[PDB]
């Protein structure tokens, strides 16, 4: 396909030429063609072996959770909300133009729910989604009980050293480590069958009801409503609560009037957001906005009218780099015991990390690459009656101690915080630190903050956060954990990682691995499990310089942390990621080695490079465990890339010739209204970020079979941007040129941006040259003008006599392209634009010539050129030369 597909709206894809002109009749309502109703919209699409694969989801979708029976998750048949999301394969049926016709249609059904699963789901509770307008102080939650309150009680740390052996806390120096955060105030937590609110607290430390469902709706909901009334063109004070309803609609939250639908519905609707296609499979994953708890492996062989089943992430073991890193995450999921009763969580029923904030998903060769953020999941005491941690989440910093032998392996396998709290505040000599200074009677013991006495009678259930933080507790370690600010005091000051907060996750998934997942999802009766063994994790905090005025040298915590966040988020503590995309390096590799491929993904403050070994389709590793897993590299943004609003991401393309990724941001995606219900007026324009590879890539020469330095990427705000125009599309014609299609008012306009030593600037003469197509598919040709086709002046016929070429025959001349380059002088419109003459015999004594000229995309066009089989009829001239001999 010599074309570019452009999504004109939620239903229509039009095919464009390299001349930024639509192919006539190509524009197609893919929803209508999928025989889907007018409630469906395109979520994502992809080309695989020249066919178009489309993910559609419905605004009418209604899902339910009934904790009893056991077909617990189902669609709501009553009314009209039985509207599952579909993937559809389209093929181009015509060889002239574009007639999309439907090939295969796959329904994405709701997860099976095992008995073991439904016992966790019964009491599963989920945080209200983070938005544009969520503040550091909105997230912040009331600090829970200390380790030594949980265990010994109201009473003393004079007995902390007499007692800590009788609660398996031997040598624990942290009686005032936090056991977590209160669910009586803050961001709303809700079961699968409940609805999140449109109101977010400004200070969640004071203003939320947390998981207090019943309390919200009889007390605090009327307060929120009177303080933060929806617009009605009202206006109020927004002293205690933002109103984010439109910001909510924006990120794909659905609504019956002013009330969001249940959590399970928003989970399903988000879950069907991104797609990727291999020879054998379609895989479907969720967006960067809500946590997703399941993904689809559809077998492309699937019979026509089947119901493809999603695999739970709680049933999907990843390799987090080392077993310890898994344990860290699983230990903090909840309390495990043979001794307790009805106390069910993901950990107690032997599930793993249940939820990811997925960056996106792609295919290279027959491989699925994904990445994303570990969505915080912890236990919470849902007990009723004198339970000390009642209504409290059970969470702790897991950040590596100061004394930890440096080198990555050691850092991420440090025993610090493994089974319970250890971190808070420490004044050694006079050198403050939040992190334990060492990790002597014997070695330091950590324990899960559920006191031995209540071990039988306690009720620890699972929750999921809206973000990559486990721990919302309004203490100083929380800020430092979230911002990447904990450092050792050694002769290098390597930064001390968490293994529960701000954890990024990526991998490459083989077709056998996707085969288990399909097996997990079809499993009769009990939960079948999947190992994905080509994965890694990484501590990836938000950058500290996206905040101000942090104290060191009244410690600053979440309720008081100041955000200066330039990337379109109020908050400066919760990381985000978007637009994972893979691509084959075009740069030759040494023969008998296979082509290189990577991927990249945007996170707050930087681009991440994932690196692969094409040999056995593995993550790049190196021998040393000192250097850190060489599958991952982080290149921080400058001012210019940091300024881009990441919540406006529209689409990411990769071009195999340039070896370059294009990230398109469209500001029309911004919500209509603020959290204070103020019309949003910077909703005009768009921006392009260009990512390239940097470093020494695998398999250049004998030296680059071995690598001990991870290849990386570089994101550059390219110069292609606007605060004025409405974007239709950006066509990356070549490294040297991009075409932008936009409306100033309401008609489409073509700008050409020219790369000038790395910075793209508009070329107004070339823009006018390209845009002057006169209704044709391609720019006009004018004899007397340097236009998009440069300028061609033919020699006079009198050159034959002068140069004694009359003694040459037509066949001689016609097979001597260097002679017939001497029949014209060419003036390029852009540097190194090229042109040749095609010759045609006309008589025994004469021929004609007609220029073949490169356009902006590096391709040659002539009289016979087509796009999508349609002759362009550009209008190149023909020129007779005559007086040559017959021999
Ligand atoms: C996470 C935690 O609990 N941190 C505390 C910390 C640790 O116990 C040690 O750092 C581990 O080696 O100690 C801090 O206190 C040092 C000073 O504390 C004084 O005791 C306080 C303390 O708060 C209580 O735990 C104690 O039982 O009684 C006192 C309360 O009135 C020492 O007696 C004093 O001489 C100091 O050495 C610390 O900052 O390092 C306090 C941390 O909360
Ligand atoms: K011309």
């Amino acid at each position: 396909a010599n074309t570019f597909l452009v999504k004109e709206d939620s239903k229509n894809v039009t095919a464009y030429t390299p001349f930024a002109t639509p192919i006539t009749d190509s524009k197609s309502d893919l929803v209508s063609l999928a025989q889907l109703d007018s409630s469906y919209q395109i979520a994502d699409q992809t080309i695989h072996n020249t066919n178009l694969f489309v993910l559609f989801k419905s605004r009418d979708v209604k899902v339910k959770y009934e904790s009893s029976g056991s077909n617990n998750i189902s669609f709501d048949s009553t009314s009209q909300g039985e509207k599952p999301s579909y993937v559809v394969e389209f093929t181009n049926s015509t060889n002239i133009g574009i007639k999309w016709t439907m090939v295969k249609k796959y329904q994405l059904d709701v997860p099976n729910v095992s008995s073991d699963m439904n016992q966790v789901l019964k009491n599963l509770i989920l945080e209200q989604p983070l938005t544009k307008y969520t503040l550091n102080s909105s997230l912040a939650k009331e600090k829970g009980k200390t380790q030594r309150e949980v265990h010994l009680g109201s009473g003393q740390a004079n007995q902390w050293t007499s007692q800590r052996n009788q609660h398996d806390l031997n040598n624990n120096p942290s009686p005032n480590a936090s056991t977590g955060f209160k669910l009586t105030t803050g961001n709303a937590y809700r079961k699968l069958s409940e609805s999140w609110p449109i109101y977010e607290p400004i200070d969640g430390t004071k203003q939320g009801k947390g998981k207090d469902s019943s309390g919200w709706s009889s007390t605090e909901e009327n307060e929120a409503k009177n303080d933060a009334p929806s617009v009605s063109g009202s206006s109020g004070t927004f002293n205690k609560y933002l109103n984010t309803k439109q910001a909510l609609e924006s990120i794909g939250i659905l609504f019956d009037d002013q009330t969001p639908r249940n959590v399970i519905t928003q989970l399903y609707y988000a879950s069907t957001s991104k797609l990727a296609v291999t020879n054998n499979h379609i895989v479907v994953m969720g967006n960067s906005f809500l946590p997703s708890m399941w993904y689809w492996v559809v077998e492309r062989s699937a019979q026509e009218n089947a119901s493809n089943k999603p695999t739970w992430f709680a049933n999907t073991n990843l390799d987090w780099g080392e077993d310890k890193q898994k344990q860290f995450v699983e230990n903090q999921l909840g309390y495990k015991e043979t001794t307790s009763t009805n106390s069910h969580n993901f950990h107690s029923k032997s599930f793993t990390q249940p939820a990811y904030l997925i960056s996106g998903i792609d295919s290279v060769n027959d491989q699925i690459i994904f990445s994303g953020f570990k969505a915080g999941s912890v236990g919470y005491d849902s007990s009723s009656s004198s339970s000390s941690t009642k209504d409290q989440a059970l969470a702790w910093s897991t950040t590596t101690s100061l004394d930890s032998k440096t080198g990555y392996k050691d850092l991420v396998t440090n025993d610090t915080g493994l089974n319970g709290p250890i971190n808070g505040s420490f004044s050694i000599q006079d050198t403050f630190s939040f992190v334990v200074p060492y990790s002597t009677t014997g070695p330091i013991k950590t324990a899960y903050p559920v006191k031995k006495d209540q071990k039988s009678t306690v009720k620890i259930n699972s929750l999921i956060n809206a973000t990559p933080l486990n721990s919302y507790g309004d203490e100083g370690i929380g800020v430092f954990d979230a911002l990447g600010l904990n450092y050792n005091f050694k002769s290098n000051q390597e930064r001390l990682p968490s293994r529960t907060d701000q954890i990024f996750v990526y991998g490459i998934v083989s077709p056998n691995e996707l085969r288990s997942a399909k097996s997990s999802a079809d499993s009769t009766g009990s939960d079948t499990k999947v190992n994905w063994s080509n994965t890694q994790s990484r501590y990836l905090p938000v950058p500290y310089n996206y905040s101000e005025g942090i104290i060191d040298a009244s410690v600053t915590t979440f309720s008081g942390l100041k955000s200066i966040a330039p990337d379109g988020f109020a908050n400066s503590i919760a990381n985000f990621s978007v637009g994972l995309k893979a691509g084959i390096d075009p740069n030759p590799v040494m023969s008998g080695k296979k082509a290189n491929y990577g991927a990249v993904v945007l996170t707050r403050g930087g681009v991440v490079r994932l690196n692969f070994n094409p040999g056995n389709d593995s993550l790049l590793s190196t021998t040393d465990n000192n250097i850190a897993p060489i599958s991952f590299s982080f290149t921080p943004f400058t001012a210019a890339e940091s300024a881009v609003d990441l919540t406006t991401f529209k689409e990411v393309t990769y071009n195999q010739e340039s070896g370059l990724w294009s990230y398109i941001f469209d500001s029309s995606l911004k919500p209509s209204h603020d959290g204070k219900q103020t019309p949003v007026t910077d909703n005009m324009g768009f921006s392009v970020i260009t990512v390239s590879r940097t470093g020494i890539e695998l398999n250049q020469d004998q030296a680059t079979t071995t690598l001990d330095v991870a290849p990386s990427a570089l994101a550059v705000q390219s110069g292609i941007q606007s605060t004025t125009q409405t974007l239709t599309g950006v066509l990356p014609l070549s490294e040297e040129f991009s075409a932008v299609i936009a409306k100033d008012s309401d008609q489409n306009k073509i700008d050409i941006y020219k790369n000038n030593n790395g910075l793209f600037e508009i070329d107004t003469q070339l823009s006018n040259s390209v845009a002057t197509n006169n209704g044709g598919l391609a720019p006009s040709y004018t004899e007397n003008r340097v236009d998009a086709w440069g300028k061609v002046e033919f020699a006079d016929n009198s050159v034959l006599q002068a140069r004694n070429l009359v003694d040459k025959t037509v066949d001689e001349i016609i097979n001597t392209p260097e002679i017939l380059n001497s029949f014209f002088r060419f003036t390029p419109a852009f540097e190194d634009q090229k042109a040749t003459l095609v010759a045609t015999k006309q008589s025994d004594t004469s021929l004609s010539v007609s220029p073949r000229i490169q356009f902006l995309d590096g391709n040659f066009y002539d009289l016979n050129s087509t796009i999508a089989g349609v002759p362009l009829n550009i209008g190149f001239p023909s020129r007779v030369f005559a007086g040559f001999a017959a021999l």
